[PDB]
């Protein structure tokens, strides 16, 4: 069935952020709940019929871990993208709540992301483009999922910052990278909810010892391109997921590992055994279930 | 006369960018036509009435080189500022037009920005902090006029990019700026109206000659703050306005100039002095009058 904006109805807000505003809606025609996501282009028509043309692969992007689709349309002046709604929010929600997340949860996500990125290359040879938290979803089902990757060339056109870049080194100084830079940005998002605050720059002993002002624009970037990657703190994680970061936060792309590799590398087959009731400690710590 | 959300209609939309959209509309107590400003904030009652509270002051701002306010208030997840609406746009959109702005006509915007900077400064301590193309406005009875300046502490706050930085070297890079950074993002602007692109990087002598990609976000503010300022191409634009821009962009801010010295600079004399039909040349090039 066609999605059209008349057969809908706010119920709330999700969220928002830079483009770039997210509801809770009923699909009236079908009693569906979906989130939608509203995006302002001043366009023309011809482009933007490209990419709502562009967005239909969307419909072929079945996975565990990445986010269901139900459709795209434009209606003045903003298109809109239908999504499975998940009532768990976004990583970069559930941390707020959290303080931190626990090194066996990251597990579980590093593997639903590894997998996500895996299946959109393998299946669609396309990159993320922007993994971080709060493009993470989960819900109350134990599923983790990846939504707002890089299916529209011409999107990724008609878009192109903040105070937190999870941009990789390569990709901050020119046109020279690829999906290899989507593995830097995992790595950082993995940092961040380990050690519950944005990991550049890093922590001194100080807020170390404590935890177990924003910075300027060049500041950060420049920290990020010429000054040694962020650590996992020594001592209070598992020597496997330290490696693991590491091998993710090389700031070389091709010295970098990438999903082949982090597929099989001690972190995942560790977390890949474990037994942990995600599902479990998700509503315990946000107080759904 | 308060203003209130349902007192007003949309008539059409004047442009948005990154909060952050304008309507032209109708205050249908009055009969004026104004512009709505919408900036989205989710946020606790407490500060958006702080936000509020402080937008006050912009009654008191009344300048003929600063846009007329009407009044600010909440409205279910936005804030809304009201201001005259100025016909002739933003000086960003004649420049499309316009191609090229000739320095006789550069030269009495860079009048009426000084006169604005110098007013908020004077007659209420504030600094602009985004002086741009797109903060300048005109209308057809010949008046330019200056928006979207630092009013708010808290929205200052609540806010803190893209690919076309006009921050100054110094506010790039830490903490340690204040007014001085308003000439700098004065002098890129007028640099970039003169020669009818982003001044940065600076164009090759084969594009020189022929007007006579996009950069990396950490290229290009690495460029700003190591590499030496652009500067006016020579021959084809007087030596007091290469002059007055130079002193504009150097690239520390206390052997820069200020407004003071800018206000008695050859080319203000020579363009304050100058005869020319300035609502003339604005509907001829925009098709208005
Ligand atoms: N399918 C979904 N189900 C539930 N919540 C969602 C869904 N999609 C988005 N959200 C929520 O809406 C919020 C805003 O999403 P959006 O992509 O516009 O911004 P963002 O990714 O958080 O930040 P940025 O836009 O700066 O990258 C997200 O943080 C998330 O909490
Ligand atoms: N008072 C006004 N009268 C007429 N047009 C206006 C007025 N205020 C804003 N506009 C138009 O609305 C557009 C959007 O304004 P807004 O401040 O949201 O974005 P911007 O300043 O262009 O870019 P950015 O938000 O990236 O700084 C402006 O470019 C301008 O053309
Ligand atoms: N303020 C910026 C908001 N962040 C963002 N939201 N959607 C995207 C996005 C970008 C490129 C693209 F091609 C998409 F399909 C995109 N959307 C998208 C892709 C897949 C799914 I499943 C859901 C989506 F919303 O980027
Ligand atoms: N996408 C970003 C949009 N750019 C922007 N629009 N309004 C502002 C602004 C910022 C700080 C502030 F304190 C204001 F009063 C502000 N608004 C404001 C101030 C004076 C006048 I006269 C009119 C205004 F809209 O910044
Ligand atoms: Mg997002
Ligand atoms: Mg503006």
């Amino acid at each position: 069935m066609e999605l059209k904006d008349d057969d809908f109805e706010k119920i709330s807000e999700l969220g928002a952020g830079n483009g770039g505003v997210v509801f809770k809606v009923s699909h009236k025609p079908s009693g569906l709940v979906m989130a939608r996501k509203l995006i302002h282009l001043e366009i023309k028509p011809a482009i933007r019929n490209q990419i709502i043309r562009e967005l239909q692969v969307l419909h072929e992007c079945n996975s565990p871990y990445i986010v269901g689709f139900y459709g795209a349309f434009y209606s003045d002046g903003e298109i809109s993208i239908c999504m499975e709604h998940m009532d768990g929010g976004s990583l970069d929600q559930v941390l707020k709540k959290a303080g931190r997340i626990p090194e066996q949860i990251l597990g579980k996500v590093s593997i639903a992301v590894i997998k996500g990125l895996t299946y959109l290359r393998e299946k669609h040879k396309i990159m993320h483009r922007d993994v971080k938290p709060s493009n993470i979803l989960v819900n109350s089902r134990g599923e983790i999922k990846l939504c707002d990757f890089g299916v529209s060339g011409q999107l990724i056109d008609s878009m192109a910052v903040g105070t937190r870049s999870y941009m990789s080194p390569e990709r901050l100084q020119g046109t020279h990278y690829s999906v290899q830079s989507d593995i830097w940005s995992m790595g950082l998002s993995l940092v961040e909810m380990a050690v519950g605050r944005y990991p550049i720059p890093p922590p001194d002993a100080k807020e170390l010892e404590l935890m177990f002002p924003p910075m300027a624009i060049f500041e950060l970037l420049d920290y990020i391109v010429n000054e040694p990657p962020p650590k996992l703190p020594s001592g209070v994680f598992s020597l496997e997921f330290q490696d693991f970061v590491n091998k993710c936060l090389i700031k070389n792309p091709a010295e970098r590992a990438d999903l082949k590799q982090l597929m099989v590398h001690a972190f995942i087959k560790r977390s890949d055994a474990e037994e942990v009731d995600f599902a479990g400690w998700l509503c315990s710590t946000i107080g759904l279930n």
